[PDB]
């Protein structure tokens, strides 16, 4: 027994398996369904474009930042890690986010151009909101904040910049993007006496 929203939650995970190989489409969907004993039908339950399948997976990735975060934060409690400050935390937390993209990584310009279309952008500044709301949470973030706007256009600014380096990145494991990543963060949190 299990609900249709349930249902539809289940199909997009198992098709992410199946982007690597044939992109942000119906196709993926179908393999999903059938790697779950499900029939391939099961794909017209959603569009063609890919919208769903992608806004299934940022928020998704959002939600795995959360439990991540959320687990470091025992083990400091536990007395297992040290209290990073702002800015390792920060970077620390918007890497382990992009990581989250490898495995997709060439077909990630083409995710984004899709979430840029008309019809997903206020669902796609949803979710880089709430992301960068979570992650200032965190962070140690008090519930009131006269630096609410400024704390977040500046942490989706450093992460979006990183996302776009990242897609022209070919060293080994990214490593000029997380050295850019650091540079980033180390400048937006020390902006006044910045090179
Ligand atoms: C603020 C503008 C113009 C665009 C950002 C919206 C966008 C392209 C989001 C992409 C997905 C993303 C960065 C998700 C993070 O949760
Ligand atoms: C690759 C495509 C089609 C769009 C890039 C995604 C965006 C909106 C990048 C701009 C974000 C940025 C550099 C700073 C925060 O506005
Ligand atoms: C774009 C901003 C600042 C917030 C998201 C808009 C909103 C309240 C959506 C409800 O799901």
């Amino acid at each position: 027994y299990e609900s249709e929203e349930q249902l539809q939650h289940r199909i997009l995970t198992a098709a992410l398996e199946f982007v690597p190989a044939h992109g942000w489409t119906a196709e993926a969907i179908a393999e999903g369904a059938q790697s779950l004993g499900l029939s391939s039908a099961a794909a017209s339950m959603f569009g063609k474009d890919g919208s769903e399948l992608i806004l299934h997976f940022v928020t998704q990735c959002n939600t795995r930042l959360t439990r991540v975060l959320e687990e470091e934060q025992k083990l400091v409690q536990l007395g297992q890690a040290e209290k990073r400050k702002t800015d390792q935390f920060l970077r620390d937390a918007v890497e382990t986010r992009l990581r989250m993209l490898i495995p997709y990584i060439e077909h990630w310009p083409r995710a984004l151009s899709i979430l840029m279309l008309p019809h997903n952008i206020p669902s796609s500044l949803s979710l880089l909101t709430s992301m960068v709301d979570d992650m200032w949470h965190y962070a140690g973030d008090q519930s009131t904040d006269f630096n609410w706007y400024t704390r977040r256009a500046m942490l989706a600014a450093i992460y979006n910049t990183t996302e776009l380096v990242m897609m022209q990145d070919s060293s080994p494991d990214f490593e000029d993007t997380w050295r850019f990543l650091e540079n980033r963060v180390n400048d937006a949190m020390n902006m006044g006496h910045t090179a």
